[PDB]
């Protein structure tokens, strides 16, 4: 069931690549433009949304999938290199991808946990004391937060189960 | 007729990829911009928006596409994968193919409906108990959702046609 | 004269696809941002220029030049299959061509005419009563609406010349 | 010297097509945006544009473009179909294409002059009467008008160069 | 030293090129809708805009780019056709691309100078009198302006490298 | 090692260069837009906004990025003009590789930091004395800066480890 794993790996990689790729930059091209806070003061709009989205979900998704493709590169152009063994790099990458994915989705449940509220709640300055701010379709970005956690869920037990069937032993060597 | 039903369901997917790629982005690109509500209390528009069309038909569409050519992909990762039996996991393919793509029908039906209506209801806090809210180019919205309803039908027939031309006897081993 | 008539409906058809896919997007960007009516009714902008534009005319072309297309990769794709006759498919797409053109033509007359006002006399709710709205760059748009059925007339007529050359005692049979 | 004419002549078609599909959309990106009239009647900003610049220069440029290569496109398609007699061919694309450019030449001395006033009169309703309406970036489109009547100048010159050395009596048979 | 020129030559163009295409149209994007003056006369800031800047900066490099790589084209055109003597073509192009860059150089300095200053004072029409307007991110146009005439320079210096190299007995003959 | 090293040089060189190429631009779309400042005087915002960002981060790096890989650029064309010693040429690259790098890191720490503040103090005319300014997202572009610091320190210890490798007495003579 080895080959079937892989094949599935690859098309759920090829999969949230191209869901990113599509449809991310749209679902959050109007982030901050509608997002709007109930005040007067000059700048709370942006100290509320900076607060409210230290980091866009968009930014964070690519940076995950650049950063779990980056092993395959590097066993790649080894490969390439070597041209013109081979097993002790393919279970050090297979090793690091499946790091990567598990911090990756550790990071993005601590970071954004699994629903984005359609209130916001912010006390910094400039705003006074404390004001409400409403961000923009938060339910289109629940649903790609979510989707996007399964998805990754699915690549992390994938490469669990690849990396059982290489065995302790032979990562231990 | 199996190898016209194969020629026409390809011309089909592809007629679907190229549309939608080619004009849905365009179609709903002033979704949010130009839904107004009747209402003076800030955020009112975002949340009644939200609530009106909580995933834009265009992205659900995408989705759609990437899931149905999914199986496609698969099949053909592992026909590369063999090359440096087959028949099994084409029945397996066709079979999930023609369930996804009835699974998606179903949700867009349950989803969207058949029609955008202009106007909107909307209840939703920060509204003032309820307001009115009108929806940009519904009717062009409509169009597209009729007429992606029944490309899909077209190709949930041809893949329950392809399935009776696999008959029961060879799905079921 | 068939192989000449061949020659200029390929690059009539080349010639339409460069100028819808170059110009149209371009021309037909701001159709409703730059659409205002006269009225400070909330939503009447919205709903007159639906019921003024139910589709774009940009939509409707794009969907006519796949849909005229589409005989022709039908075409292409029963060639692939059956290498690892054909003239009746030849016939066949010939005449569905011919039919999808004549279709499309009738439908842009009897959708769009021949113009489009400056002036659009809007009487839907929201709207209180009558109102007045202005259109955006309407005389680019007349221009480009008769070019367009220029170029699909021309592509009727070379059709129409084919299936005349190709015989009714051969369509028949 | 027909030789380095037709190289001449084949630099200029790139250059002008690099020029246009390079800078050209930018230039009258915001063409409408930035069009301001001085009225507060609605309405009357896009009467006049419309009347002021019934066909965007970049649109009347790409469709000379495309025209000009369609006799090329013609000849090509020809070649391609004789393969699995052509000097008529080639004396009659020729003639079009000079017939072609002289009459776009000329077309665009007809509607756009030489230059692009700063300051436009329009007295077309709903405007009160006549009002002044202020173009944006008029230089900036003058020196891109002057420049393409020259290149097309030269394209004329370079087409009728050829024509000479085809001769009259050639061109007769 | 003549094949280190030729590749730094080639190397700079490239260098030039990939700047201006990735980073000049985003830096010039808003040139003219962050371009404001300090009045309340409508149109002042189309016909401040327009005598401040004529011509944008990202215009006049790219049809420098292109005319300087014309003799390049020219070249490689004129050896296409022979297959199927080029040392004075090669010398000639050689001339023509040295004057071509020097050419542009002297424009760009007398067009725009060496900086681009935050402030403009407009009194042209209809402004009353003299008003004061402010320019969009002045200083990094300014350090775009240098770059590119440092850049400029460079090429000047390669192509009289050249030339010298070459001999003005080679170039007399 | 060297082996290692430059796969991890060229991964990381190539990681570099797909996030910029498809976050940065969309990070600092809205960077002027949505910086406002507190004051009514015509023309602060832009003084206040060059002041503070003379040269946009994502201009800074891809400048960076394509002066790096300028050396590798020189190296290839090289090697491809000598075909229809290389050694020399190659170690030359590399000192020139580091070099540049080293001062392009030492330049970004010095023009901006380690952090992008949310609040600036501008006191430059038109503003009059001293005014308040509010930065668009500072903690993504703050978050940013510093990733990219960390990259490019990689890559100057990547480059400096190939040095050691290749020693003294070599890039001497």
């Amino acid at each position: 069931s080895t080959m079937i794993g892989r094949i599935l790996l690859t098309v759920v990689v090829i999969f949230r690549i191209l869901i990113v790729a599509i449809v991310g930059e749209t679902v959050y091209d109007d982030e901050q433009t509608m997002f709007v806070c109930n005040t007067l003061q000059p700048g709370c709009n942006q100290a509320c949304y900076d607060r409210a989205f230290p980091i866009s979900h968009i930014r964070y998704w690519v940076f995950q999938i650049i950063m779990v493709c980056t092993p395959s590169l590097c066993f790649i152009t080894y490969s390439v290199h070597q041209s013109a063994g081979i097993s002790r790099f393919y279970i050090i990458q297979v090793v690091f991808r499946n790091a990567l994915e598990i911090g990756f989705l550790v990071g993005q449940y601590f970071l954004y946990g699994f629903s984005v509220p359609g209130l916001y709640e912010c006390n910094r300055y400039p705003c006074i004391k404390e004001v409400e701010c409403y961000v923009s379709r938060p339910t289109e970005k629940t649903v790609f937060l979510v989707f996007m956690f399964a998805v990754s869920g699915i690549c992390v037990v994938l490469n669990l189960a690849e990396l059982n069937h290489l065995g302790w032993r032979k990562i231990k060597l």
